[PDB]
């Protein structure tokens, strides 16, 4: 196995480098589900 996860891509931040669209998507659901219900305690518009 190659990849590390650890100890090595620690430096600043994961491995975006190469998930890039991949690891923007993950991650920009990460923050869309931060919660459950994109919480509404006062922004229900």
């Amino acid at each position: 196995m190659t990849i590390s996860q650890q100890e090595f891509g620690r430096t600043g931040l994961p491995d975006l480098s190469s998930m890039t669209e991949e690891e923007q998507i993950a991650y920009a659901m990460q923050m869309s589900l931060q919660g459950a219900e994109f919480g509404q305690a006062e922004s229900a518009d």
